[PDB]
């Protein structure tokens, strides 16, 4: 059992406390940056979650971050 916040909003982040269901053992959230007035963020539950690394010809203006702990996207 765990609790990560899952929402998403079109600024710097949501907030939304939400138990994940009985498969979810993990926090994902994936912070996008679009312009440097607007930015774009998501969180939710998942089973498992990669970190979106960037940094040579591919856009780094995105990067996801996994947790395990409680509200640890907060």
């Amino acid at each position: 059992m765990l609790d990560c916040h899952v929402c998403a909003y079109n600024g710097d982040n949501c907030f939304n406390p939400m138990r994940c269901p009985a498969m979810v053992a993990y926090c994902m959230t994936t912070r996008t940056y679009y312009t440097p007035t607007r930015m774009k963020v998501s969180k939710s539950c998942v089973p498992r979650c990669f970190e979106t690394v960037y940094d040579g010809y591919s856009k780094h203006a995105s990067t996801t971050s996994c947790c395990q702990y409680d509200l640890c996207n907060g």
